[PDB]
C-alpha cells in the first residue's frame, strides 16, 4: 500500500498526544529547575509532506508548529478531562491559532502595571526593612493578569468582581488593583492610625479588604471591584467568597434563582500553591460549584504558584502532578502559564473570563513563578533552598526583562523607561513624606465593639391572628392534582388546626416566624443537611408529590399578597451538601453579601458544627471586632441529652459561651415554640447585623407540654427569662419559694413535672432563654419577686465542664453578687465526651439530676 | 481509512465507555460492512490482526457491562497497559466451590440484617440491605491480600453495614453484638463513658478458605463525624509498617499492612478531609503504599439526592487527583464485585498506590430503620420495592446452573438463622443487672512512683558533639554553622536554650532505643529558624540529621531508636489525625505534631474533640500523641498569638490529657522525657514559645538536666537557691508561661521584696498537692492574683477562676484576675496596641 496512509495515522496520534499531554513538556517554569514507540514510518524527511487532518490538508512542519505553539511553549493547557465536546472544541479553536500581537499601547500599559508592582515592593523594602509585607516580587505578572481578568469582565458588561486572596502580594493588589490609597497603606506601616482605622481590636494589614471602581482604558465600560477581608487560615475565605457572590447575584436577580442567567457578579479567587493542595476546604468549596443552592456561574481561580510553601518543597506538599489537580473533578479547564511572560499571562486571563462567560463554570489559571525574597522579608530561604536561591539570584525580574523586550521592539527608549520608573517612585516618596508629617495619635488599649449596634427603641415581633391563619391555610393550598404522601398529609392538617386553635408546636412556630417575615417582604434563605424535610421528619418545608415527585413549598405562597401583588419576599430552602466547613462559611458570606436577608444554617446535630470551627472562630465570632465586617447568620444546632450517644447530644454551648465577648453574638436556648418564634422575628427585624446561635430541640419537638397558645404569638414578645406559668398567670404563690432552680432548655419540663408530682410549692424554676448577652436586668428583677429564697442552684443536664455552668458559675456571682453569691451546680459529672454511649446509662444519670434538684 | 475509525473507536471505549456501562442496579437514569474486516491492534503479547466484530465484543464486555473502568487519567502508560491486559481479556471463571462460598457470604449478610429486624424492630442498626455484596467484596480483598502474603489489613469505615462487617468479616462475636442490643453489658463492656454499637472496632485472624495463608484483620473505632477516621487509619497503618520495617522507612518495599477504607457516597464527595488525606498518599512522611477504597454508593445520603450532594459526575472523582484507577461496579453482580476486589489488590501490590471501588447499590430501608424514605424519595422506593435482592438472584442462578439444589440452599440459610437464634436465646437468658452512672477513666492509668528523667553529662555532650559530626565534605550554610557550634558549647557549658533542650530530650530518648517521629509545617528547620533538626548542604542540597547519630551506640551497635522528622503538607485536620493514628499504631513511639502557630490547630478541631480528648473514655483507645502549639502575646495579631488554652482546659476531664505551658528549657526537657518514659498512654498538649526561644533569661544550667526532674509548680530561684526571704511576701502572683520573665524583671527593677511569683507549669491535671505545699511557704500573703496576658474569657482564668477556689478553698478564696479585657479575638491587630495593653497588666500586678 501507500506508506502515506501509515504516516497519516502517526500524525493523527501526534495531534492527540500534544492535546492530551503537551502540557507535561510545556516551558511553564521560569526557573527551569527540572524504542517501542511505533512511528508508522514517519520521520524528519516527511516535514514538507501534506497530510489529512480532521477536512483539511496541511504540511507536517506546519501541524507541528501549531501544536508546539499551542501546547508546549509558555502555556500548558489541560482540558481533555472535560466531558462536553463543545467545551473542548471551544478551547481548541482559541488555542490552536496564531494570536493577535498586542498593540504598542497595550504593551506600554502592561509595562506600567509591572513597574507599579515591583516599585511598590522595592519602596517598602527601602522604608520598612523590618516589617513583614509578603512581597509579590518574583510574581509581579499577577498584577497585569488580574487587571486583564477585571478588564475582560467589564468588557462582558458584568456588574462586579469580588476577590478573595491570601497574603502573597495582598498589599500590592490592594494598592494597584483595588485602589486602596497608598497613604492608608503607609499609615498602617507607620502605626499612626486615625480613630476610624483604630476602631475595634483590628487585624494585620495583609488581611484587609477594600472596594473601588475599575475604569477600562481600552473601552467605554467600568466595573465594581471588591476584595473581602480574611483571617490567616489559608483557603478558609473560599466558601465565604462564594456565599458573598451568591447573595449579590440573588439581589440582582442574576444567577441560579434569577430571571436571567447572567451570573453577573464574578468570584475571583486567588490561592498559594502549598495551601491549594493541602487544605480540605478547597475540595469542599469546589464541590459546591454546580449545586442549585450554591452555584455562582463559575469562579475564576488564580494560583500564585511560586513552587514553595515557606521552607517546604512541592514534593512534601502534594501528591498530585500539579497543585491544581483537585479542580479537574468539577470539569474546570486548567491553564498553566509561565509567570515571566506578561503577554501570555494577560492572554490566558482574558481566555479564562471568556470561557467562564460562555459556559458559566470554573476555570483555573496556574501562574508558575518564584518568590524573590524569603517567605517573609525577615526570613533567610537559602538555609533550606540553597539551589533554588542560587538560580533566583541569576534571574532578571519580569519587569526588567519586559522593559528590555519593549526597548528591543522599538516601542520605548532606555531614558523613557528610566524616567517612567523615577516618576512612579517620586509619587510614592511624596505620599510617604505627607503621611510622615501627620500628627501622631496616642496609642490606647483596644475597645469593645458592643455599643456599636443597638436594638431599635420600638420593635414588636407579635403578629395578628390573620397572619397565623394565612400560614396554616398555606399548608393545604395544594396545587391542582397534587398527591400528598399519606404520612405527610396529617402534618399539613395539624398545621391548619394549630393556626386556628393553638397548641402550636416547635416546628410550626419556626415556619410561622419565617412565613410572617416573607409576608413582610423579607428574603429567607434556610439550608442544611436534610433541612427541607427536617432531620426529625418535623419541618416539611418542601413536600414531594407521591406520584410524580413534583415539589410544593407552602411558605412560598406567602411571597404573594392576597390581592396577587408580590411582597418582595422569597423562601429559598435547600438540602446542603454533606459539608460543615464550606456550608457554614457559605452562609456566613451570604449574610455579609445581603444584610437584609434572613439566613439560617442548620446542623444535622449540633455535635457536627465543630467541623466548621475555623469559620466560627475566625469569621462568625470575631469578624466585627477584627475587620468591621458584619454578619447576621443564624446557626441552628440540635442539642439535648436523650440517650443517643456522645455525637448526638451536644452543640457545645460551653464553647460558644467562651468565644462570646463584646456582644458579638446572641446565644439562645429557647424552651417554648412561641419564644423561638419571637427570637427569630427579633433577629430578622432588629437591623442589628450580629450572628445568632440557637440550641434547638429534638425530642422536645414532640413533647405535648412544649406547645404554645395563640396569645403567645399575638400578644407577647421575646422573653430572655421565663418564670413558671403558675406565677405569671396561675394561682402560684412566689412567697412560698425557698429553693430556686435556674436552668435552660428541655430539662425545665422534667423539673416542672417532678414539682407537680410532689406538690413542691417551696421550689421555683426560672429559665434563662437568652444565654448571651446575659439578661442581667430581667434576671435581677425576676429573682426579686421571690423574697424567701434561701438557696439557688444552676441545674443542667450537661457534664460539669460543659453546658452553661463553666461560664455562669463564674459570671453570675461576679455580675449579680447580691443574688448569686453561694450559687451551686447540679449537673452530670465532668466528662471527656459530651455523654455516655448507653441510653440506659443516660436515663440513670438523668434521674440523679432530678432527684438531687428536689433532694 | 476504516482502521482510522477503529483506533479512535478503541480509545472512545477506553476513555468514555464507563459513561454507558450498566453499573446502576436500579436503572433510574465506520460502517456495518467492516465487522468481518481485520484490523491491526496492539495486543497484550504483541501486534495482532483482529476482526472489528471481535474488537467490539471485547470492548463492550470490558467497559460497558457491569464494570465501568476509569483509568485513562493515569500518567504512567505501564499502569494503563496493566489495567488493559486484565480487563480486555477473558476473566477467570469462579469454581463451583468458590460460587457457593460467595453465596454463603451473601446469606450471612442478608440473614443477619433480617434477624435484627425481627428481634429489634425499634433500634437503629444502619443495615446494609441493598448492598449485601459489600461482604463477599471485602472477603475477596482480604483473601487476595493473604494470597500476596501480606501481614495485616486494617479497616476504617462509617455506619453502613458496620455491624454486618464486624460480625461477618472481622469476627466480633454475635453474642457481644446481641448484648449491645439487649443493653446487658459486662463490666469491661460498660467501662468508661462508651459509644454507640456502630462506632466500635475489633481484631481477628482471617484464614483463607481455599489457600494456605492467614492474615491479621482489624477494624478501628471512630466517631459519628464521617470521614474523620480516614487520616487516623493512614497513621495507624504507617506506624505498623514502620514497626515491621516494611514500607517507606523500611529495608523492603512490601508496605505489608494494607489500609482498607470504606466510605458513603454523600460523605466521600462532601467532606474536605477526604481530599486532605488523599493528598498525603505519596508523601515521604505519610505514604502507606496505597489504600484500597470502597464506596458503598447507595445513590442517597439520608433524604438528599446525589444532585444536591456533589458537583462531579461520580462521588469518586476527587481520587483521580492522585492517579488512582476507579472501578465502578454493579452491586447486584456478586462475581463482578469479587473480581474487581481482587483486581484492586493486585493493582495496589503492583504499583503501591491507591485504588477506588465505587460499588453502585441501593438502600433497601430508610436511612435508619425507623425512618420513612418514601416521603422524600417516592419514585426510588417504588422501584426498590420491585427489586429481588442480590442474595435471592444469586441463589436462583446457582440453582439454575445445577450447582446446588433448592433444599441445600434453604438448609444452609436455616442453619445460619438457627445459630443466630441459639446465640440470641443464650444472651436473653442472662440475668439483667442494675445500671449505674458512667465512671471517670482517670484512675485507669497512673504514673510510676519517682520516675527519673535526668540524664548524665556524657549524654548531653554526645548530643552537642553530634551537631558537628558532619559527613565528609559537607558544606554547612554559613548562618546555620553558628547554631551547631553554640549547641556544642551549651552541651558542655550550660545556658541551654529552649530549642536545644527539645533536641536533648528527643536525642536522649533515641539513644535509649526509642522511635521518635516529629512533624509539622516547616518543622525540620523550625518556623522560628530555631530547630535545624535537618541541615542542608549549601553546595549539593544533601541533608544531614544530627540526632540520627544517636541511634548508634559509641561501640557501633544500634540502640533500636530512630529519628523520623518531616515537613508536613499544609494541612491540620489530616496531619493531626495521622499523628494521633500513628501513636495508637505504635504505643512505644514518641510522636509529636507541631502547629506552625497554635492559632491554626482549630483546623483539626474534629480530631481534638472526637479522638484526642475523648477516645480513651469512649472506646478504650489510647494515644500518647504530643501537640506542640506555639503560643504567646507578642503583637503579631489575632492569628499569631493563641493556641486557645481555654478550649483545651474546657475539654479536659478524667485526666484524659496532660496540658502544660513550661517556662524553662530544662522543665520542657523533663516534661518530654516523662511523657516518653512513664508507660502511660495519654495525649500531651504543650503551649510552646516564640520570642521566649531567644530570651537570654529563659536558659537552663547543666545541673537542671542531670540532677532534677519535671516540676509542675516553680518558685523564683531567689527563694529556692538564693538569699530571698519568703516571709517578706504579702502579694502572690500566680502565672504560667513567658509573662513570668516580665513580672520578674519588674520585681527586680523596683526591688519588690513584698511580691512573689509562682508558676503553674502543668495546667492539667492541676498539681493540687505541690501548689498547696508551695503556697504554705509564704505565711504573710494577704492577697493573691492570677496574672495572664490572655483576654479574661481566654487563657487559664475561665477554668482556674472557678476551680482553684473550689479545690483549694483555704488558699484561693478571694483569688482575683489580672488580664486583658474579655475579647472576641485572641488579641489586637496592632503591635503598638499590644504593647500598651501588656504594660497595663505589669503596672496592675505591681500597683
Ligand atoms: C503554612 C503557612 C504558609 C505557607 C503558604 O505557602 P503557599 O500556600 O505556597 O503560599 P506562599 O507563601 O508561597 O505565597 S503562610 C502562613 C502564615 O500564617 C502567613 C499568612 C498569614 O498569616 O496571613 P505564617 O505566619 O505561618 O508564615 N502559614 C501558616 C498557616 C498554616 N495553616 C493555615 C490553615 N493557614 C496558615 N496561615
Ligand atoms: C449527614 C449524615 C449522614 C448521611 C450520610 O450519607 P452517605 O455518606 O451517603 O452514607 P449512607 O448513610 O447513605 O450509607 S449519616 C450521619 C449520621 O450521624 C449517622 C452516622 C453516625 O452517627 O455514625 P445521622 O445520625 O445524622 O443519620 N449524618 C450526620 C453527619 C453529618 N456530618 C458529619 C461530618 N458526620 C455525620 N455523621
Ligand atoms: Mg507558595
Ligand atoms: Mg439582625
Ligand atoms: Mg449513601
Ligand atoms: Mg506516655
Amino acid at each position: 500500500g501507500d506508506s502515506i496512509e501509515d504516516k497519516n495515522a502517526r500524525v493523527i496520534e501526534l495531534i492527540a498526544a500534544y492535546r492530551n499531554r503537551g502540557h507535561l513538556m510545556a516551558d511553564i517554569d521560569p526557573l527551569r529547575l527540572d524504542l517501542d514507540v511505533n512511528s508508522h514510518g514517519l520521520t524528519l524527511w516527511d516535514l514538507d509532506r501534506e497530510f489529512k487532518v480532521d477536512v483539511q490538508r496541511k504540511k507536517l512542519r506546519d501541524i507541528l508548529s501549531v501544536l508546539r505553539d499551542a501546547y508546549c511553549r509558555h502555556v500548558g493547557v489541560e482540558y481533555t478531562h472535560i466531558l462536553e465536546p463543545e467545551q473542548q472544541r471551544w478551547i481548541q479553536e482559541r488555542v490552536e491559532t496564531k494570536h493577535d500581537k498586542p498593540t504598542v499601547a497595550e504593551q506600554k500599559y502592561i509595562l506600567s502595571k509591572l513597574n507599579a508592582a515591583e516599585a511598590f515592593e522595592t519602596f517598602l523594602q527601602t522604608k520598612y526593612v523590618g516589617q513583614k509585607r509578603f512581597s509579590l516580587e518574583g510574581a509581579e505578572t499577577v498584577i497585569p493578569m488580574m487587571d486583564a481578568v477585571i478588564d475582560q469582565c467589564a468588557e462582558h458588561g458584568l456588574d462586579e468582581v469580588v476577590i478573595a486572596m491570601p497574603h502573597r502580594g495582598r498589599l500590592n493588589v490592594l494598592a494597584n488593583i483595588v485602589g486602596k490609597p497608598y497613604s492608608q497603606i503607609f499609615s498602617e506601616f507607620e502605626g499612626n492610625l486615625n480613630p476610624s482605622q483604630a476602631h475595634g481590636s483590628g487585624d494585620v494589614k495583609y488581611h484587609l479588604g477594600a472596594t473601588g471602581t475599575y475604569i477600562q482604558m481600552f473601552g467605554d465600560n467600568d466595573i465594581e471591584v471588591s476584595l473581602t477581608a480574611n483571617p490567616s487560615h489559608l483557603e478558609a475565605v473560599d466558601p465565604v467568597l462564594e456565599g458573598l457572590v451568591r447573595a449579590k447575584q440573588d439581589l440582582l436577580d442574576t444567577g441560579e434563582e434569577g430571571s436571567d442567567n447572567r451570573f453577573s457578579v464574578v468570584p475571583l479567587m486567588l490561592h498559594g500553591d502549598a495551601a491549594f493542595a493541602g487544605q480540605g476546604v478547597v475540595a469542599e468549596t469546589l464541590n459546591l460549584a454546580l449545586l442549585r443552592g450554591y452555584r455562582t456561574g463559575g469562579t475564576i481561580h488564580i494560583v500564585v504558584n511560586n513552587q514553595i510553601g515557606f521552607t517546604t518543597a512541592p514534593t512534601d506538599s502534594r501528591s498530585s502532578e500539579y497543585c491544581t489537580d483537585v479542580a479537574k473533578m468539577i470539569g474546570a479547564p486548567i491553564f498553566h502559564v509561565n509567570g515571566d511572560d506578561p503577554e501570555a499571562c494577560a492572554w490566558v486571563a482574558r481566555l479564562a473570563v471568556d470561557f467562564r462567560q460562555a459556559f458559566k463554570k470554573d476555570v483555573v489559571i496556574d501562574m508558575l513563578c518564584y518568590r524573590r525574597r524569603g517567605h517573609n522579608e525577615g526570613d533567610d530561604p537559602s538555609m533550606t533552598q540553597p539551589y533554588m536561591y542560587d538560580v533566583i539570584d541569576t534571574k532578571r525580574g519580569s519587569r526588567k526583562a519586559y522593559t528590555e523586550a519593549l526597548i528591543g521592539r522599538g516601542d520605548i527608549s532606555m531614558k523613557e523607561a528610566e524616567d517612567a520608573l523615577r516618576d512612579y517612585q517620586g509619587q510614592l516618596e511624596r505620599v510617604f513624606n505627607e503621611v510622615r508629617e501627620l500628627e501622631k495619635h496616642e496609642i490606647e488599649p483596644s475597645e469593645s465593639v458592643e455599643a456599636d449596634q443597638q436594638i431599635p427603641s420600638k420593635l414588636a415581633t407579635a403578629v395578628d391572628k390573620a397572619m397565623l391563619q394565612r400560614i396554616g391555610d398555606a399548608h393545604l393550598a395544594l396545587p391542582e392534582g397534587f398527591t400528598v404522601h399519606p404520612r405527610v398529609r396529617p402534618v399539613l392538617e395539624k398545621r391548619r388546626e394549630m393556626a386556628y386553635e393553638g397548641r402550636i408546636d416547635w416546628a410550626f412556630a419556626e415556619l410561622l416566624a419565617l412565613g410572617s417575615l416573607i409576608a413582610e417582604g423579607k428574603l429567607v434563605r434556610l439550608s442544611g443537611q436534610d433541612t427541607q424535610r427536617g432531620t426529625f421528619t418535623q419541618r416539611h418545608a418542601v413536600i414531594v408529590d407521591r406520584k410524580t415527585g413534583e415539589e410544593f413549598t407552602p411558605l412560598q405562597l406567602l411571597a404573594t399578597n392576597p390581592d396577587g401583588t408580590p411582597t418582595g419576599g422569597k423562601f429559598l430552602v435547600y438540602n446542603s451538601a454533606l459539608s460543615e466547613f464550606a456550608a457554614v462559611g457559605f452562609e456566613y458570606g451570604y449574610s455579609v453579601g445581603n444584610p437584609d436577608a434572613m439566613v439560617l444554617w442548620e446542623a444535622q446535630f449540633g455535635d457536627f458544627v465543630n467541623g466548621a470551627q475555623s469559620i466560627i472562630d475566625e469569621f462568625i465570632s470575631s469578624g466585627e471586632a477584627k475587620w468591621g465586617q458584619l454578619s447576621d447568620v443564624v446557626l441552628l444546632l440540635p442539642h439535648g441529652h436523650e440517650g443517643q450517644g456522645p455525637d448526638h447530644t451536644s452543640g457545645r454551648i460551653e464553647r460558644f459561651l467562651q468565644l462570646w465577648a463584646e456582644g458579638s453574638m446572641t446565644i439562645a436556648m429557647p424552651s417554648t415554640p412561641a419564644n423561638y418564634f419571637h427570637l427569630l422575628r427579633r433577629h430578622g427585624k432588629d437591623g442589628i447585623q450580629r450572628p445568632l446561635i440557637v440550641f434547638t430541640p429534638k425530642s422536645m419537638l414532640r413533647n405535648k407540654a412544649a406547645v404554645s397558645d395563640i396569645r403567645d404569638f399575638t400578644e407577647s414578645k421575646f422573653r430572655s427569662v421565663l418564670e413558671e406559668p403558675m406565677y405569671t398567670d396561675g394561682e402560684g404563690d412566689r412567697n412560698k419559694v425557698t429553693r430556686l432552680l435556674l436552668t435552660s432548655g428541655k430539662i425545665y419540663y422534667e423539673l416542672a413535672a417532678r414539682k407537680a408530682k410532689e406538690n413542691r410549692e417551696d421550689v421555683a424554676i426560672v429559665r434563662i432563654e437568652q444565654l448571651a448577652p446575659l439578661p442581667r436586668r430581667r434576671l435581677a428583677e425576676t429573682l426579686d419577686r421571690y423574697p424567701n429564697v434561701k438557696e439557688k442552684f444552676w441545674v443542667q443536664e450537661e457534664p460539669a465542664n460543659q453546658g452553661a455552668w463553666p461560664s455562669f458559675g463564674l459570671t453570675l456571682p461576679e455580675i449579680l453578687p447580691d443574688h448569686f453569691t453561694g450559687l451551686k451546680r447540679i449537673s452530670r459529672r465532668a466528662m471527656s465526651a459530651p455523654s455516655s454511649g448507653s441510653s440506659k446509662v443516660h436515663a440513670v444519670e438523668q434521674q440523679e439530676i432530678l432527684d438531687t434538684a428536689f433532694g
